[PDB]
Protein backbone atom coordinates (compact mmCIF):
# COMPACT_ATOMS: atom_id res chain seq x y z
CA UNK A 1 0.00 0.00 0.00
CA UNK A 2 1.37 3.54 -1.14
CA UNK A 3 1.54 6.31 1.51
CA UNK A 4 -0.96 8.37 -0.69
CA UNK A 5 -4.50 7.75 -2.18
CA UNK A 6 -6.37 9.60 -4.63
CA UNK A 7 -10.45 8.74 -5.86
CA UNK A 8 -10.77 10.58 -8.97
CA UNK A 9 -14.15 10.49 -10.01
CA UNK A 10 -13.88 8.10 -13.13
CA UNK A 11 -11.21 7.08 -15.70
CA UNK A 12 -13.69 6.47 -18.79
CA UNK A 13 -13.15 10.56 -19.06
CA UNK A 14 -9.67 11.17 -20.26
CA UNK A 15 -9.93 14.64 -18.04
CA UNK A 16 -9.25 12.03 -15.13
CA UNK A 17 -6.71 9.52 -17.39
CA UNK A 18 -4.74 13.03 -17.79
CA UNK A 19 -4.98 14.39 -13.74
CA UNK A 20 -3.96 10.18 -12.90
CA UNK A 21 -0.69 10.58 -15.23
CA UNK A 22 -0.10 14.44 -13.59
CA UNK A 23 -0.36 12.66 -10.33
CA UNK A 24 2.09 9.67 -10.98
CA UNK A 25 4.90 11.95 -12.60
CA UNK A 26 4.42 14.82 -9.89
CA UNK A 27 4.84 11.91 -6.92
CA UNK A 28 7.88 10.77 -8.59
CA UNK A 29 9.49 14.32 -8.59
CA UNK A 30 8.42 14.47 -4.36
CA UNK A 31 9.74 10.92 -4.03
CA UNK A 32 6.10 10.12 -2.59
CA UNK A 33 4.14 6.68 -3.17
CA UNK A 34 0.47 6.98 -4.70
CA UNK A 35 -2.32 4.13 -4.98
CA UNK A 36 -5.00 5.62 -7.82
CA UNK A 37 -8.28 5.04 -7.69
CA UNK A 38 -12.01 5.77 -9.82
CA UNK A 39 -15.37 4.74 -9.97
CA UNK A 40 -16.29 3.15 -13.13
CA UNK A 41 -18.52 5.75 -14.33
CA UNK A 42 -20.23 9.41 -13.60
CA UNK A 43 -23.20 7.94 -11.41
CA UNK A 44 -21.51 5.75 -9.17
CA UNK A 45 -22.06 8.29 -5.83
CA UNK A 46 -22.74 5.41 -3.34
CA UNK A 47 -19.97 3.09 -4.69
CA UNK A 48 -17.43 6.16 -4.76
CA UNK A 49 -18.44 7.08 -0.68
CA UNK A 50 -18.30 2.93 0.25
CA UNK A 51 -14.55 3.29 -1.79
CA UNK A 52 -13.43 5.95 0.21
CA UNK A 53 -14.50 5.15 3.37
CA UNK A 54 -12.55 1.69 2.66
CA UNK A 55 -9.30 3.88 1.43
CA UNK A 56 -9.78 5.63 4.68
CA UNK A 57 -9.47 2.58 7.09
CA UNK A 58 -6.39 1.07 4.96
CA UNK A 59 -3.01 3.07 6.09
CA UNK A 60 -2.78 6.23 4.19
CA UNK A 61 -1.37 8.86 5.56
CA UNK A 62 -2.90 11.44 2.97
CA UNK A 63 -6.36 11.02 0.38
CA UNK A 64 -7.09 13.39 -2.28
CA UNK A 65 -10.61 13.51 -3.86
CA UNK A 66 -12.85 14.47 -6.53
CA UNK A 67 -15.64 13.55 -5.56
CA UNK A 68 -18.34 12.87 -7.99
CA UNK A 69 -21.29 14.95 -6.20
CA UNK A 70 -21.07 18.22 -3.89
CA UNK A 71 -22.26 16.18 -1.13
CA UNK A 72 -21.53 12.38 -1.85
CA UNK A 73 -18.68 12.08 0.33
CA UNK A 74 -19.10 14.85 3.01
CA UNK A 75 -19.27 12.28 5.72
CA UNK A 76 -16.61 10.01 4.86
CA UNK A 77 -14.46 12.79 4.10
CA UNK A 78 -15.65 14.59 8.05
CA UNK A 79 -14.22 11.02 9.26
CA UNK A 80 -10.75 10.85 7.76
CA UNK A 81 -10.23 14.29 9.02
CA UNK A 82 -11.31 13.37 12.60
CA UNK A 83 -8.82 10.40 12.02
CA UNK A 84 -5.88 12.55 11.13
CA UNK A 85 -5.78 11.98 7.35
CA UNK A 86 -4.10 14.83 5.35
CA UNK A 87 -7.18 15.24 2.85
CA UNK A 88 -6.73 17.45 -0.39
CA UNK A 89 -10.65 18.34 -2.25
CA UNK A 90 -9.68 17.60 -6.44
CA UNK A 91 -11.41 20.15 -8.43
CA UNK A 92 -14.78 19.21 -7.76
CA UNK A 93 -16.06 21.61 -4.61
CA UNK A 94 -17.06 19.34 -1.54
CA UNK A 95 -20.00 21.14 -0.09
CA UNK A 96 -18.01 23.16 2.72
CA UNK A 97 -20.87 23.93 5.03
CA UNK A 98 -21.95 20.44 5.05
CA UNK A 99 -18.56 19.49 5.74
CA UNK A 100 -17.91 21.69 8.79
CA UNK A 101 -21.77 20.37 9.57
CA UNK A 102 -19.73 17.30 9.92
CA UNK A 103 -17.22 17.66 12.01
CA UNK A 104 -14.26 18.01 8.85
CA UNK A 105 -12.07 19.88 6.97
CA UNK A 106 -9.53 19.62 3.71
CA UNK A 107 -5.96 20.86 4.00
CA UNK A 108 -6.89 22.28 0.32
CA UNK A 109 -9.41 22.68 -2.56
CA UNK A 110 -7.11 22.86 -6.41
CA UNK A 111 -9.53 23.81 -9.25
CA UNK A 112 -9.73 25.97 -12.16
CA UNK A 113 -11.27 29.35 -11.93
CA UNK A 114 -14.71 27.86 -13.56
CA UNK A 115 -16.67 31.16 -13.62
CA UNK A 116 -13.88 32.27 -16.32
CA UNK A 117 -14.24 28.85 -18.25
CA UNK A 118 -17.80 29.41 -18.76
CA UNK A 119 -16.84 33.28 -19.66
CA UNK A 120 -14.14 32.37 -22.35
CA UNK A 121 -15.92 30.07 -23.78
CA UNK A 122 -19.03 32.63 -23.79
CA UNK A 123 -17.10 35.69 -25.07
CA UNK A 124 -15.79 33.55 -27.95
CA UNK A 125 -18.78 32.94 -29.24
CA UNK A 126 -20.00 36.45 -28.42
CA UNK A 127 -16.32 37.15 -31.08
CA UNK A 128 -17.74 35.15 -33.59
CA UNK A 129 -21.29 35.97 -33.91
CA UNK A 130 -20.53 39.54 -34.33
CA UNK A 131 -22.94 42.32 -34.44
CA UNK A 132 -25.31 39.89 -35.78
CA UNK A 133 -25.27 37.92 -32.77
CA UNK A 134 -28.11 35.21 -32.53
CA UNK A 135 -29.54 32.50 -30.18
CA UNK A 136 -27.34 30.60 -27.90
CA UNK A 137 -27.74 27.77 -25.68
CA UNK A 138 -25.86 26.01 -22.13
CA UNK A 139 -25.74 22.54 -22.06
CA UNK A 140 -25.20 22.00 -18.28
CA UNK A 141 -22.79 19.62 -16.06
CA UNK A 142 -25.20 17.80 -13.73
CA UNK A 143 -26.97 19.94 -11.17
CA UNK A 144 -25.23 20.13 -7.62
CA UNK A 145 -22.01 20.34 -8.97
CA UNK A 146 -20.12 23.63 -8.12
CA UNK A 147 -17.95 23.29 -11.26
CA UNK A 148 -20.75 22.64 -13.83
CA UNK A 149 -22.69 25.63 -11.55
CA UNK A 150 -19.40 28.13 -12.07
CA UNK A 151 -19.32 27.35 -15.92
CA UNK A 152 -23.32 27.73 -16.29
CA UNK A 153 -23.07 31.25 -14.30
CA UNK A 154 -19.79 32.45 -16.52
CA UNK A 155 -21.30 31.82 -19.83
CA UNK A 156 -24.86 32.82 -18.62
CA UNK A 157 -23.45 36.25 -17.45
CA UNK A 158 -21.17 37.21 -20.47
CA UNK A 159 -24.30 36.44 -22.76
CA UNK A 160 -26.77 38.60 -20.73
CA UNK A 161 -24.41 41.33 -21.40
CA UNK A 162 -24.04 41.30 -24.91
CA UNK A 163 -27.62 42.48 -25.92
CA UNK A 164 -27.25 40.80 -29.50
CA UNK A 165 -27.41 37.45 -28.02
CA UNK A 166 -30.04 35.83 -26.64
CA UNK A 167 -29.44 32.60 -24.83
CA UNK A 168 -32.58 30.42 -25.42
CA UNK A 169 -31.59 27.31 -23.48
CA UNK A 170 -29.64 25.93 -20.78
CA UNK A 171 -30.13 22.30 -19.08
CA UNK A 172 -28.27 19.43 -18.38
CA UNK A 173 -26.71 16.32 -20.25
CA UNK A 174 -25.57 14.98 -16.85
CA UNK A 175 -21.66 14.88 -18.58
CA UNK A 176 -22.82 12.01 -20.49
CA UNK A 177 -22.40 11.92 -24.36
CA UNK A 178 -25.26 9.81 -24.96
CA UNK A 179 -27.93 12.73 -23.09
CA UNK A 180 -25.57 15.33 -24.49
CA UNK A 181 -26.77 13.86 -28.14
CA UNK A 182 -30.10 14.01 -27.19
CA UNK A 183 -30.68 17.06 -25.08
CA UNK A 184 -28.80 18.81 -28.15
CA UNK A 185 -30.78 17.31 -30.69
CA UNK A 186 -34.36 18.35 -29.00
CA UNK A 187 -32.69 22.21 -28.80
CA UNK A 188 -31.65 22.31 -32.27
CA UNK A 189 -35.52 20.93 -33.06
CA UNK A 190 -37.23 23.81 -30.64
CA UNK A 191 -34.88 26.42 -32.10
CA UNK A 192 -34.02 26.28 -35.34
CA UNK A 193 -32.38 29.68 -35.56
CA UNK A 194 -29.42 28.17 -33.06
CA UNK A 195 -26.19 29.83 -33.77
CA UNK A 196 -24.21 28.12 -31.05
CA UNK A 197 -24.03 25.56 -28.09
CA UNK A 198 -21.30 26.17 -24.68
CA UNK A 199 -20.74 22.72 -23.18
CA UNK A 200 -19.67 22.12 -19.70
CA UNK A 201 -17.20 19.42 -20.49
CA UNK A 202 -16.18 17.40 -23.46
CA UNK A 203 -17.74 14.15 -23.01
CA UNK A 204 -20.88 16.62 -23.07
CA UNK A 205 -19.51 18.50 -26.71
CA UNK A 206 -18.84 15.47 -28.25
CA UNK A 207 -22.34 14.33 -28.15
CA UNK A 208 -23.73 17.93 -29.37
CA UNK A 209 -21.63 17.77 -32.15
CA UNK A 210 -22.51 14.62 -33.03
CA UNK A 211 -26.71 16.24 -33.04
CA UNK A 212 -25.00 19.53 -35.08
CA UNK A 213 -24.00 16.95 -37.69
CA UNK A 214 -26.94 15.41 -38.12
CA UNK A 215 -29.22 18.22 -38.53
CA UNK A 216 -26.51 18.19 -41.09
CA UNK A 217 -25.83 21.81 -39.53
CA UNK A 218 -21.81 21.55 -39.45
CA UNK A 219 -20.11 25.03 -39.35
CA UNK A 220 -23.55 27.19 -38.99
CA UNK A 221 -23.79 26.12 -35.70
CA UNK A 222 -21.05 26.87 -33.06
CA UNK A 223 -20.16 23.69 -30.36
CA UNK A 224 -17.26 24.75 -27.69
CA UNK A 225 -16.52 22.10 -25.27
CA UNK A 226 -14.56 22.30 -21.85
CA UNK A 227 -11.36 20.61 -20.83
CA UNK A 228 -9.00 19.98 -24.09
CA UNK A 229 -9.28 16.01 -23.92
CA UNK A 230 -7.88 14.58 -27.40
CA UNK A 231 -10.92 13.52 -29.36
CA UNK A 232 -12.35 16.90 -28.72
CA UNK A 233 -8.92 18.45 -30.15
CA UNK A 234 -9.29 16.40 -32.92
CA UNK A 235 -12.88 17.79 -33.74
CA UNK A 236 -11.78 20.95 -33.02
CA UNK A 237 -8.67 20.34 -35.82
CA UNK A 238 -11.52 18.45 -38.07
CA UNK A 239 -13.34 20.96 -38.17
CA UNK A 240 -16.26 19.16 -35.94
CA UNK A 241 -16.46 21.21 -32.78
CA UNK A 242 -15.44 24.96 -32.78
CA UNK A 243 -13.48 25.46 -29.95
CA UNK A 244 -12.88 24.03 -26.30
CA UNK A 245 -11.62 25.83 -23.06
CA UNK A 246 -8.83 23.15 -22.11
CA UNK A 247 -8.17 22.68 -18.99
CA UNK A 248 -5.23 21.29 -17.16
CA UNK A 249 -6.00 17.75 -15.03
CA UNK A 250 -2.73 16.81 -15.02
CA UNK A 251 -1.28 20.29 -13.37
CA UNK A 252 -4.76 19.95 -11.29
CA UNK A 253 -3.34 16.74 -10.00
CA UNK A 254 0.65 17.46 -9.61
CA UNK A 255 -0.88 20.70 -7.75
CA UNK A 256 -2.78 18.53 -5.29
CA UNK A 257 -0.64 16.03 -4.46
CA UNK A 258 2.60 18.28 -3.60
CA UNK A 259 -0.78 20.55 -1.34
CA UNK A 260 -1.57 17.02 0.34
CA UNK A 261 3.05 15.84 0.86
CA UNK A 262 3.57 19.53 2.13
CA UNK A 263 0.84 19.38 4.43
CA UNK A 264 2.04 15.80 5.93
CA UNK A 265 5.36 17.22 5.96
CA UNK A 266 3.65 19.53 9.52
CA UNK A 267 2.94 16.72 11.24
CA UNK A 268 -0.71 18.12 12.19
CA UNK A 269 -3.87 17.88 10.48
CA UNK A 270 -5.43 21.30 9.37
CA UNK A 271 -7.59 23.11 12.40
CA UNK A 272 -11.45 22.38 11.40
CA UNK A 273 -11.85 26.54 12.26
CA UNK A 274 -8.56 27.38 9.47
CA UNK A 275 -9.59 28.20 5.84
CA UNK A 276 -8.17 25.59 3.10
CA UNK A 277 -4.98 26.64 0.99
CA UNK A 278 -6.99 27.52 -2.62
CA UNK A 279 -4.61 26.96 -5.75
CA UNK A 280 -6.01 27.81 -9.45
CA UNK A 281 -4.85 26.61 -12.30
CA UNK A 282 -5.46 28.28 -15.60
CA UNK A 283 -7.60 27.58 -18.29
CA UNK A 284 -6.98 28.56 -22.29
CA UNK A 285 -8.99 28.78 -25.29
CA UNK A 286 -8.57 26.26 -27.98
CA UNK A 287 -9.52 27.01 -31.65
CA UNK A 288 -9.01 25.09 -35.13
O1 LIG B 1 -14.11 17.99 -11.60
C1 LIG B 1 -15.04 18.89 -12.21
C2 LIG B 1 -15.22 18.63 -13.71
O2 LIG B 1 -16.04 19.69 -14.18
O3 LIG B 1 -15.86 17.35 -13.91
C3 LIG B 1 -16.07 17.02 -15.30
C4 LIG B 1 -14.73 17.00 -16.07
O4 LIG B 1 -14.95 16.75 -17.47
C5 LIG B 1 -14.00 18.32 -15.93
O5 LIG B 1 -14.69 19.33 -16.68
C6 LIG B 1 -13.88 18.69 -14.45
O6 LIG B 1 -13.29 19.98 -14.34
Amino acid sequence: AAEYAVVLKTLSNPFWVDMKKGIEDEAKTLGVSVDIFASPSEGDFQSQLQLFEDLSNKKYKGIAFAPLSSVNLVMPVARAWQKGLYLVNLDEKIDMDNLKKAGGNVEGFVTTDNVAVGAKGADFIINKLGAEGGEVAIIEGKAGNASGEARRNGATEAFKKANQIKLVASQPADWDRIKALDVATNVLQRNPNLKAFYCANDTMAMGVAQAVANAGKIGKVLVVGTDGIPEARKMVEAGQMTATVAQNPADIGATGLKLMVDAAKTGKVIPLEKTPEFKLVDSILVTK
